[PDB]
């Protein structure tokens, strides 16, 4: 079972011995420090308050487990028992702390206050950092649906801009990321972040995570279709590639099928196989049921445009009314190798310089989805800014000399509407003077209880492209 | 709880009615694709196979809960609840599967088979690759141990030529990646990887998952210090940075502590706050219990080597046996921002040309150490060889025209020493012809049940330096 004691950075063990005597409030903030990814979707911290942060987190036992490993893990005896056993006497084991936090899905430039952190009670001034790890790993989903964000803005683009709409832009950018991901708790905060901008997916794990902690009128927030791996193909033997595509794509007449067509050659299996020998298996199929060619290596911009251009002597191409060329609405294509942001340009970028629309494509992504992102990306950062000594208010920051970019805010935080209609963070406790309207920070926990909830609904609604 | 019938790709679900029919076996295989890293370190198979795999992992609320999932993502009843039920009545919902593997710690040469997965039940043909997901996120830990033992190769060949000896070399990588990484479980894992080779870490996650699944001979794995953040520095105000510093060394004067120097002028702190205002509390600590300088921004390497070049005209340094400069026993400086394998190369070097010893610097890695590392750089892969279709086995793979790194291994594999006792992987069931040594591969995992396992002990010894 999750033990919070346990759930800290070591040092962080030691901080109560650290702190101006006398301190009765430590305050901190999360921030994406500002410096290509100006504006940041806030999403996660529900997932977190819940899961770890909420109700009886300490007890008798866990506190005696923290202090044995602790002894051993120093080599001393440095662990606050006195601190925490506060806590589970006090409070029944409930944190005395308040979070606020911008609603979820909002979007917000760099460098604004996204959530702070303070004690309730001053014996806890130190409980404050304590969470700071746990907190602070909200930069994930974050990171995540930002990223998913920018790539759908890539995607909408080009859509419009080669069809004149933007009809099923929520499913041009499918979930492949599960084996591609540290873990299974990843996988699924992972997927659910994803999940903020796209409908299309194939890690199951995000699901669970958004009905458990997040809620949606409909029955589940992502969808998918059966689609062929290189085992299903490969399987049938080399010289039955045609078999196994024909057997596939039978099984799955009615529904859209995704088929790895790369097993062994490409530009054989859309050109000969697809394009001549399966030809009339595909003919047939329903706009709501097209097959899905899935090229799987090479170059992917070159890969594309070759398999675009081999499918468009095979099979009946129109040209829609911006005058980019399209396939029949029986067959698509899917990109999931390869494919991270930068990756998504190029290919969109290269399709609309060969005129090819970008309805006849569908990306997928993996390790560039969810894995192959930092907490530095977006500079996430955790800092105090407000601390209270011997009851006087001081306002707290760092300001390294060789970096100002590490530099963090003053004193109390509050978010706030401009007049422009754009957002500004108040320092120094300035929020107080109401020169600015309503502070756009909610109070999301307090004392042990999740104060404000947001369904994957609204979530989805504040996280809308313009 | 965990439900594996909810842990694989969405598309998985699907398999079932794409093999050919009538296949009876489904046989797969790990490895690290061949074409730097040129030997991979095998380590993570036995955490998941405990807390995934093993035991009663199919119950029939699962199967309900699964089968409803499913019939909302596909808007369709494609689940095969009928392959499920045949598990949970006939075995007791134990996994009819075989998983051969490489021992833990063991260090193999890319492009050789690390482990395989086969069906032991005809009517569970469909099960081999249903649990690919689950087993390829193995690469994690594989990638996080690799990595680190790399890091501690570059670490052994400059500590060695600056000072002649490998002395303390286990504690100078420093795991501070846990707030950097994605999860909570994601940190466990890591940090258990890094432990692999290291005994320092903030990761407390880390030990409690050797603890558990694998176990060692000492109470702990891993160790750790009392260390300053910047909370605890800037707290005492901007013009109290001194008083701080003061109050961290006294409050810990007995042992080892961390100091992060950077807040506002890491210069000014090293040469005229260490170096002067407190350098009476300095040079009286014993060699136990040195104080530990950590720069935190700027360039690692111009930041290290100027610190390093101030706290020599302050402090005592002496020459040691191999002509390099050492500072004295109670001094050292850490260096935990901007390290990956690249930057701790270039800190080390520049270093060496400096004349500084390796004695004086410990490194700390976050981001670069547990998160920025992605399945395809050591080209992990998990692919089907092998088949048995009308009682016929057929070696099976595939092999990608426009990328033949992604070229699989063919039929029933083994591992095997070679006459100048290097390792090598034989294909189509060649290894049943005993020309080469026993398989080295060995079962892990029978029917629902670990049948080989290895202490962290073990694995530490088997990931061990030359």
């Amino acid at each position: 079972e999750f033990n919070i004691l346990l759930a800290t950075d070591s040092y962080k063990v030691t901080h109560y011995k650290q702190y101006p005597p006398n301190t009765s409030k430590v305050y901190s903030y999360f921030e994406c420090r500002e410096k290509k990814y100006e504006e940041t979707v806030f999403y996660g911290l529900q997932y977190i308050l819940n899961k770890y942060l909420k109700g009886k987190v300490v007890t008798k036992e866990k506190i005696q487990e923290a202090k044995d490993v602790y002894k051993e893990h120093f080599q001393d005896d440095v662990f606050n028992e006195k601190g925490w056993n506060y806590i589970l006497e006090k409070y029944d084991g409930h944190l005395p702390i308040e979070i606020k936090a911008v609603p979820e899905g909002f979007v917000i430039p760099r460098g604004n206050v996204l959530f702070t952190v303070e004690n309730t009670d001053p014996e806890c001034y130190w409980l404050t950092n304590w969470i700071e790890t746990i907190l602070v790993q909200s930069w994930y989903p974050i990171t995540v649906a930002t990223n998913s964000r920018e790539q759908k803005k890539i995607l909408a683009k080009y859509l419009l801009e080669t069809s004149g709409n933007l009809d099923g832009l929520e499913y041009k950018l499918h979930d492949f990321g599960y084996r591609g991901v540290s873990s299974q708790e990843t996988a699924g905060i992972g997927a659910s972040a994803h999940l903020v901008n796209f409908k299309g997916t194939d890690t199951v794990a995000g699901l669970a995570l958004i009905k458990k902690y997040y809620g949606t009128k409909d029955p589940v927030p992502g969808y998918s279709v059966p689609a062929a791996e290189h085992s299903t193909i490969t399987a049938w033997g080399k010289d039955h590639e045609k078999d196994a595509f024909e057997h596939i794509v039978t099984q799955f007449s009615s529904v859209p099928v995704s088929v790895v067509s790369d097993s062994y050659d490409i530009y054989n299996a859309c050109e000969k196989i697809w394009g001549e020998d399966l030809r009339h298996l595909i003919v047939s199929r329903s706009t709501q049921a097209p097959l899905i060619i899935r090229p799987d290596s090479g170059n992917p911009l070159d890969t594309v445009l070759k398999v675009l251009e081999i499918l468009g002597k095979k099979f009946p191409v129109t040209e829609n009314s911006k005058g980019y060329k399209l396939l029949p609405p029986y067959l698509r294509v899917i990109q999931g190798d390869g494919v991270d942001i930068n990756t998504l340009q190029e290919i969109v970028e290269g399709m609309k310089q060969k005129m090819w629309s970008i309805e006849n494509i569908a990306f997928g992504s993996g390790g560039g989805l969810l894995q192959k992102l930092t907490r530095d990306l977006l500079n996430c950062s955790f800092k105090c800014s407000y601390v209270v000594t011997n009851g006087l208010g001081i306002n707290v920051f760092k300001d390294p000399v060789a970096d100002p970019n590490k530099r963090s805010k003053k004193g109390r935080l509050s978010l706030h509407r401009t007049p422009a209609g754009n957002f500004v963070t108040l320092e120094e406790g300035k929020g107080d003077l109401e020169e600015y309207g309503q502070d756009l920070l909610h109070t999301v926990f307090k004392n042990g209880k999740v104060t404000k909830s947001y369904s994957f609904d609204e979530i989805r609604k504040n996280a809308q492209l313009n």
